[PDB]
């Protein structure tokens, strides 16, 4: 598969989202699904297209497995890659740090030469601050299973449709 999806998860939500994204794209032959806990930073070199999934924990921190590999990201040549992002969060309980992890990863990876694609509009959300917002859009798909579980299915389908174009599908 030419698209590699790497996710990290504490309670399983981001994994569930990752599986739905893969299925939406068309399955295993279209997207490779990988838990970043089992990966090496160099594994990211194999793809032209990447999807990065990461929930925000402990008031604005990266999920643990992403935190562990964070410093090794500098060794990956992101030049020429197109990268999309998704994250799970809680806009009510963490209004001032909603989806911060997604924003932190995007900032690091884009500065290494990749092009971010898959921007998502902020309509329908209610939060005060987020490190994942640029030009009044989220840098990736913001999922909130804690407060908006009913919006998830549709958010994923719509986001994947738009991404397909960018990934030459
Ligand atoms: C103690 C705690 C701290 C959290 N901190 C944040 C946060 O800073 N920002 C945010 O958007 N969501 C935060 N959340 C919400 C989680 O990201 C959310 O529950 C998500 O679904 C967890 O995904 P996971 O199962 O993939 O780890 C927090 C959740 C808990 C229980």
């Amino acid at each position: 598969a030419k698209i590699g999806l790497f996710y990290g998860t504490q309670t399983g939500v981001t994994q569930t989202i990752a599986e739905s994204i893969q299925q939406e794209f068309g399955g295993e032959s279209i997207v490779d699904l990988n838990d970043i806990a089992n990966a090496d930073a160099s594994d990211l070199n194999a793809y032209d297209y990447l999807i990065i999934g990461c929930p925000t924990w402990n008031v604005g921190e990266l999920q643990s497995d992403w935190e562990g590999i964070y410093d090794d990201l500098d060794s990956v040549n992101f030049q020429g890659k197109k990268v999309a992002y998704f994250g799970a969060g809680d806009q009510v309980g963490y209004s001032d740090n909603f989806q911060d992890a997604m924003g932190i990863l995007e900032e690091k990876i884009s500065s290494l030469g990749s092009q971010t694609v898959g921007y998502w509009p902020i309509e329908g959300y209610d939060f005060n601050e987020s490190k994942a917002v640029r030009n009044n859009q989220f840098v990736g798909l913001a999922i909130d299973e804690d407060n908006q579980p009913d919006l998830t299915k549709n958010r994923i389908k719509t986001w994947v449709s738009q991404l397909k174009s960018e990934f030459g599908l």
